[PDB]
């Protein structure tokens, strides 16, 4: 639309990632290959509010981003997931978020907001993007007959409202995730996710600041793929493109304008997976298309980098206490580290198989 958020800004770049980087790229020993590596500091991602933990960091970010625009003649831009849910993953084998429904989690959920909030408040000079709570509204288009998605529902959506509702009171431009074309895009799943992000915004009063939607949030798909990868037999939306031709009109029906981000950051190397639904720390992944604005779609107003490819989706130790089978199966790589916490065999991987290449 007109108003990309991107546009005529400078994305700040995660020095947190930045530091994953720089130490991982002084231990991979080919020369050649550790410098392409090193580079990978300076291409810009998204910082995951994945606890209250997180939420001092975010607080440097703005002013850090604040005091760098002025030093450069810029206005800077910060990227952040919103992701602690109560009962977060509730269709996850296993989930690490730190509030439960059962312990006043909704009400947790609203001050982890506040906090947040609170900081952004305090740096209007630089713009927010954000992501809201990945492996969440997907959810509850397929997954209500898990007991723990039809007990959390309510919540999640009381949740998410109070995140967009007041996200939006300090102007942050936000994108709610929605799966990706395995998940949401098939063609009969497309009316029930459209009526349920139509519901969402509609809550919170379609305020423009609620952007559209992210997809493929630290997954593997294509954005557009020539030939189409044989897990997808049997969905015509094979990738991301056409997940999303097919769901932005129905929102605009409803009155909603809205756009859309796409997750590329471990989709360079096609062709991986066994199944569609295998997401762990999927073997073989390489780091794909460099976030850009030149995306070629009129729905997509960036190609982003939500996942930080290097940091684990979870550990492949069947007695850890946060064990999820899926990190497991073949095709995920293995042994795996703790969810969130540095794979480097992984990150170098990401690296050698990056498409186009570093
Ligand atoms: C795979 O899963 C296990 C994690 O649940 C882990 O085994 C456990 O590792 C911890 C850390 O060594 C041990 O807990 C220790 O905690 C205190 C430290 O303050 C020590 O004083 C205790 O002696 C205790 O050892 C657990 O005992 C241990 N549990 C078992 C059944 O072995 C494995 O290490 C994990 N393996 C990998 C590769 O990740
Ligand atoms: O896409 C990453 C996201 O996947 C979640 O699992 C989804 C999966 O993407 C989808 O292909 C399948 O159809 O449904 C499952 C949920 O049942 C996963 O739970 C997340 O941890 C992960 O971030
Ligand atoms: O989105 C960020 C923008 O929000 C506006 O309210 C501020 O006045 C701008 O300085 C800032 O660049």
């Amino acid at each position: 639309s007109a108003n990309n958020p991107w546009t005529g800004f400078q994305i700040f770049l995660s020095p947190y990632y930045a530091n994953e980087v720089a130490a991982a790229a002084k231990q991979i020993t080919d020369p050649t290959l550790s410098s392409k590596a090193a580079s990978v500091a300076n291409i810009p991602t998204f910082t995951w509010l994945d606890s209250v933990a997180k939420i001092p960091d975010l607080g440097t970010y703005l002013a850090s981003a604040s005091a760098l625009g002025k030093s450069t003649g810029t206005k800077q831009l910060v990227q952040i997931v919103i992701y602690d849910l109560p009962d977060r993953d509730c269709a996850a084998k296993a989930s690490n978020g730190e509030f439960s429904i059962a312990n006043n989690g909704q009400a947790n959920y609203e001050n982890y907001i506040d906090q947040i909030v609170a900081q952004i408040q305090q740096f209007p000079d630089v713009r927010v993007v954000a992501v809201i709570e990945p492996d969440s509204l997907a959810n509850l288009v397929t997954n209500l007959n898990v007991q723990k998605c039809a007990n959390a529902k309510t919540t999640y959506l009381a949740s998410v409202n109070y995140a967009l509702t007041n996200l939006a009171k300090v102007g942050v431009y936000m994108y709610m995730d929605a799966g990706h074309a395995g998940w949401l895009g098939w063609p009969a799943n497309l009316s029930p996710a459209a009526q349920l992000f139509t519901q969402v915004w509609q809550n919170a009063g379609k305020s423009p600041f609620i952007k559209g939607l992210a997809t493929n949030v630290a997954n593997y798909n294509a954005l557009q793929a020539a030939s189409p990868d044989p897990i997808t037999q049997g969905n015509p939306n094979y990738d991301e493109i056409h997940y999303i031709n097919a769901l932005a009109p129905l929102l605009q029906q409803a009155g909603w304008d809205a756009t859309f981000i796409v997750d590329q950051g471990r989709s360079g190397v096609q062709n991986i997976r066994q199944q569609w639904g295998d997401w762990c720390n999927i073997k073989g992944a390489g780091f794909g298309t460099r976030p850009t604005t030149n995306t070629g779609s009129q729905f997509i107003d960036s190609i982003v980098w939500v996942k930080p490819g290097g940091e684990s989706c979870g550990t492949s130790n069947s007695s850890s206490p946060r064990y999820d089978s899926t990190c497991s199966l073949p095709d995920a790589a293995q042994p795996a580290p703790e969810a969130g916490t540095w794979f480097q065999a992984y990150f170098q991987t990401l690296v050698s198989a990056a498409n186009p290449p570093l």
